């Protein structure tokens, strides 16, 4: 129903919210959630791994067929597969691992992918074990995606130096 609440309003398409992605997924039953994927769709950790254990583990099955068929992702790219109980579908955006030495000028290429759906809920991009400076993210979000974008961030330091930031 995308029925979101609670989220702070950064720009007219752009919102933030401190919250776990999963108990957002749960709560507003959303046409499009994202992943942050990595090529071979193999989601054991961080964001992606809460995701697929919300699944009960439906999520990396499915994965591994799309795989088996087709070959891994490419940086900066993305599938769309069944949501599951999460969400109608599940948008799976490679961002660049810089900790693993990946471009960063190709996280405008994994936020463009987000322009194709007229909502979603998704994740910072590259933050976390992948090492993108999370403020450089956002403002890429910012300047990237034109369609209606639910940035849902767990963990509150985080968030309220990504807030503050913006709003300097
Ligand atoms: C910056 C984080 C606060 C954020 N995590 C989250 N952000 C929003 N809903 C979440 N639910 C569980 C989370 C989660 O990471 N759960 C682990 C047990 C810690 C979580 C995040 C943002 C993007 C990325 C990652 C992590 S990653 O997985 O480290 C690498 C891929 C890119």
């Amino acid at each position: 129903v995308n029925s979101f609440s609670g989220y702070l309003k950064l720009t007219d398409n752009v919102y933030i919210k401190n919250a776990d992605i999963v108990e957002e997924a749960k709560k507003v039953k959303p046409t499009v959630v994202v992943n942050a994927a990595n090529v071979y769709l193999k989601h054991g950790g961080g964001v992606a791994g809460a995701l697929n254990k919300a699944t009960n583990n439906a999520m990396q099955v499915e994965s591994d067929d799309y795989i088996a068929t087709n070959g891994p992702l490419k940086v900066g790219g993305s599938c769309v597969l069944s949501g599951h109980n999460l969400a109608k579908h599940c948008l799976h955006v490679v961002g660049p691992n810089v900790n693993k030495g990946e471009d960063i000028q190709l996280l405008k290429s994994a936020y463009e992918n987000f322009n194709q759906h007229e909502v979603l809920l998704a994740p910072l991009l590259s933050a976390g074990i992948f090492g993108a400076d999370p403020i450089h993210s956002l403002r890429v979000c910012v300047d990237t995606v034109r369609t209606n974008v639910y940035l849902a961030v767990f963990d509150k330091n985080l968030y309220d130096k990504l807030v503050s930031s913006f709003l300097e």
